[PDB]
RNA sequence: GUGAGCGGCAUCCAAGUUACGCAUCAGAUUCGAGACGCGAGUAUUUCCCGCGCGGG
């Protein structure tokens, strides 16, 4: 229903949303928290060492790790 | 377990005081209730309008 931070005091309603299947050459999956040895061709532009977890949840500080984190995007 | 989860912009406050729509300006100049209804013309048929009868 809701997307984002704050839903309690409803912040981020969802009017839709769509699934589609696309070339993989549009973009790629990698513009995310990717390890630290992450290969560098998989990796889309440049990204930038950081303490990031690398699965759900994300908030949690004694998760977290050193993380390949793409500077585009942050 | 969407760097998520949890969280009052809220409380209080005078638009009010004072201020002349007023001074001046002809509804005036002309003209009749006094005039208007027939005592107006001969005798018996003539061209005609609707068709014995209505009628120039």
């Amino acid at each position: 229903r809701q997307i984002g931070g704050r839903r309690g005091v409803g912040c981020g309603r969802v009017a839709g949303f769509s699934v589609e299947v696309v070339p993989e050459v549009e973009c790629t999956w990698a513009l995310r928290a990717m390890p630290d040895d992450s290969e560098q061709s998989i990796l889309c532009g440049e990204y930038a060492l950081a303490m990031s977890a690398l699965q759900s949840p994300y908030w949690d500080r004694s998760l977290h790790k050193p993380a390949l984190v793409p500077t585009s995007l942050a």
